[PDB]
């Protein structure tokens, strides 16, 4: 009951130490929305510049996930090859999940470069379908009203996934996965939140979305290296 409770707190500590922005701030900033003139300003940027901006922000967000993983008890006990495979396959998925905190379902806006703005902010990039999908995903995750501890445990499980192709110690990643699943379950029971298990996105949906994402990202990169 303490080995589990300590694991839960280890994941929560690691998450807290590695998220960029406080939930309190993001909710506070909800009134601070981009003006029409400011939105137009973003829409008038070249695709090259918007891509440079976004790629930079995503590189940063991914770096925090690497840090999150380094502080996850058990992650660093895996062999380096497996660490890398998990990070390569899961970090962007974690970033996508983390972002639901910065998404406002009331007006379908996201916190971006200091203010809240809608889908249309990213028009210069010319991939409305992908962006719209990212917004839809965020919207449905935001309906769950994830707690900070729930985000920590859920994103830990996004990352520690034994089904990633390329693992050399699959059984050891399984052990960490199952311990985290039990920790998640234990924690939801104590908070009377077991209902959210019935409400989580189908695991493939997150893979699917981030595959579409990486597909477009590889197009961006071979356009502007
Ligand atoms: C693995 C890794 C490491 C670490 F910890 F291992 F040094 N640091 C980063 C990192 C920091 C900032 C960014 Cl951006 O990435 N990554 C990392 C990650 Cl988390 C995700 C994807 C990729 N990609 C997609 C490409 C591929 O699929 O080959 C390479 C990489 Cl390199
Ligand atoms: C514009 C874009 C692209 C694309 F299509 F250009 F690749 N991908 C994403 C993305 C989000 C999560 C993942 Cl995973 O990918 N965005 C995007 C979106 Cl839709 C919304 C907000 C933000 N940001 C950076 C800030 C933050 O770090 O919270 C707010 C970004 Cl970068």
């Amino acid at each position: 009951l303490t080995e589990i409770e300590h694991l839960v707190q280890s994941v929560c500590k690691s998450y807290r130490e590695t998220c960029q922005l406080r939930l309190e701030d993001l909710l506070r900033q909800r009134s601070n929305i981009f003006s029409r003139e400011e939105v137009t300003g973003y829409q008038r940027k070249s695709m090259w510049e918007m891509w440079e901006r976004c790629a930079h922000h995503l590189t940063e967000a991914i770096q925090y996930v690497v840090e999150f993983a380094k502080r996850l008890s058990g992650f660093m006990e895996l062999c380096q090859n497996d660490q890398i495979v998990l990070l390569k396959a899961g970090a962007m998925e974690v970033v996508l999940v983390r972002m639901c905190r910065a998404y406002n379902a009331d007006n379908r806006t996201v916190f971006f470069e200091g203010k809240y703005g809608g889908m249309e902010l990213f028009r210069a990039l010319g991939c409305s379908e992908l962006i719209s999908s990212i917004f839809d995903f965020s919207h449905s995750l935001s309906a769950l009203h994830f707690s900070e501890d729930e985000i920590a445990l859920y994103t830990a499980l996004v990352l520690i996934n034994a089904h990633r192709p390329g693992l050399q110690e699959k059984r050891k990643v399984e052990q960490l996965q199952y311990n985290l699943e039990l920790a998640f379950h234990h924690h939801l029971s104590k908070t009377h939140r077991q209902s959210i298990l019935a409400k989580l996105p189908p695991k493939g949906k997150l893979r699917s979305l981030c595959s579409q994402h990486v597909e477009r990202l590889q197009i961006f990169q071979h356009l502007h290296p």
